[PDB]
């Protein structure tokens, strides 16, 4: 029995590469072996001991979706530049997953920053809260493909409270004033988030179907701070598999580190097989891509688009799409990147949950994960794609008004029938009549002094 690369060459028989590949085979039979012996449904144990004899004894070859090249520049951008995530608070680890967009396979990932000093895998089997990246998956992509919001709606920032009366927090700040999605997303502000997902639950919207087809195990779904990523903890591996979905317009394929498994005597025993889901619609995929392209260029949350220019300025000029997340004490920082082909995921933190240095995920692991990227180009050449992400034909246009990312019309402001009038923007919908026209609750979130105050600004031009 033994395990190849992708090429067919030898990993080796039966040093994170070889025991992530071995766990999955494992799994592999141990499934199948659930109905082999004919066999059906805490022993179990039995199956998983049976499982992992079956596949030392077999004369089986085990063909991988790693990339050879790829993988090993990748071993090597870890060993040359991890020191780049030292910030003085002792060893930062640190995991990443590198995912074909179109297929789900894994084609190269770095489990830590050195397996011969620390063996776990920080990209397969630890578990941490995905903090703000769960934003675009859980709040805004739902609301959107729901027809609830477009990319130009407005939400409320302004302060706000929990059910105990505990403030919403970003950082030091309680809140602003009205501002667009776009803004929501480059800077993260956590309350128009809380509001979105509130709204999901005011409708009924059945967010956990959503989650579940992209294979997110969440054990309670009614909690208020669910979209920054309060009960929740997932591993790289899964967390690239939510923004494989949106990089490849709204169509789920699952992880997988095995395409075949075969005999000693040539027969195709074990074969991937792809169950394509279409988890958002195209529309929805699509808009969000156009937002996640913005929270990288605007650079305010991350450096490394800056990076990537000064590093390899080619490079820096395919479509990435992206976004960061910091837990709340700097525990943990994650950065997910994405062209149309790839989806390269990436964690930082302590294996004992400790603080992080304040600028470990804006600058320390972007500019770490612009090296490890242009280190992937290196070792080939057209990996990462020239394609560009474009807006899906369905996606619906409308002409809004900038103060209230919906249509121009009349409005009863407080009794007294305003004329609402001003610059205008363009902005996409997934539904089938756009933009509705304004009324006076025109934002996503809000209480009556916060919109007093909205529209008597408005009203003031
Ligand atoms: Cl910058």
């Amino acid at each position: 029995s033994e395990i190849t690369y992708s090429d067919g060459t030898v990993i080796a028989s039966i040093d994170y590469l070889y025991f992530t590949t071995l766990a999955e085979a494992q799994e592999r039979m141990y499934d199948y072996l659930a109905q082999r012996d004919n066999v059906s449904a805490a022993t179990q144990k039995f199956y998983r001991d049976l499982a992992a004899k079956e596949i030392e004894n077999g004369g089986y070859k085990i063909t991988t979706t790693i990339d050879q090249k790829i993988h090993s520049a990748m071993q090597s951008a870890v060993a040359d530049y991890g020191y780049l995530l030292d910030d003085g608070t002792g060893r930062v680890e640190v995991g990443n997953v590198l995912m074909d967009n179109q297929t789900g396979a894994i084609l190269g990932f770095v489990g830590g920053r050195n397996y011969q000093e620390n063996q776990n895998n920080h990209a397969f089997d630890t578990k941490r809260s995905p903090a703000s990246t769960t934003k675009p998956l859980l709040a805004y992509g739902i609301a959107i493909d729901q027809g609830l919001m477009g990319s130009e709606t407005i939400l409320s920032n302004y302060p706000t409270n929990f059910a105990n009366g505990n403030p919403i927090m970003y950082a030091n700040s309680k809140g602003t004033g009205m501002m667009t999605l776009g803004e929501a997303l480059n800077y993260s502000w956590n309350i128009p988030a809380y509001w979105t997902y509130r709204m999901l639950r005011e409708n009924g919207v059945d967010v956990k179907g959503y989650m579940e087809k992209m294979g997110y195990e969440i054990p309670e779904y009614g909690i208020e701070s669910l979209p920054m990523g309060g009960g929740i903890e997932v591993t790289v591996a899964q967390h690239t598999n939510g923004y494989q979905t949106l990089a490849n317009n709204g169509v789920y394929h699952q992880k997988h580190v095995i395409s075949k498994i075969e005999a000693a005597d040539g027969r195709v025993v074990y074969e991937y097989q792809d169950k394509p889901v279409q988890v958002y619609s195209k529309a929805t995929a699509t808009i969000m891509q156009g937002l996640l392209r913005e929270v990288l260029s605007s650079r305010v949350t991350t450096t490394f688009k800056s990076n990537l220019t000064s590093l390899n300025p080619t490079l820096a000029n395919a479509d990435w799409i992206g976004k960061t997340g910091t837990t709340n004490q700097d525990e943990n920082m994650w950065l997910m990147l994405s062209t149309p082909r790839l989806t390269l995921g990436g964690w930082i933190g302590h294996d004992d949950n400790h603080s992080l240095s304040q600028q470990a995920g804006y600058s320390n692991n972007s500019n770490y994960m612009a090296h490890l990227v242009n280190a992937i180009q290196q070792a080939s050449p057209s990996i990462w794609g020239n394609e560009r992400f474009a807006l899906d034909p369905s996606v619906v246009k409308s002409e809004v008004l900038k103060s209230t990312g919906q249509k121009p019309g009349k409005v009863s402001v407080e009794g007294k029938e305003v004329e609402v009038t001003g610059s205008t923007v363009t902005s996409y919908w997934a539904n089938k009549s756009g933009a509705p026209a304004t009324s006076y609750r025109f934002a996503i979130g809000g209480s009556d002094a916060d919109y007093q105050n909205a529209w008597s600004s408005i009203v003031g031009s």
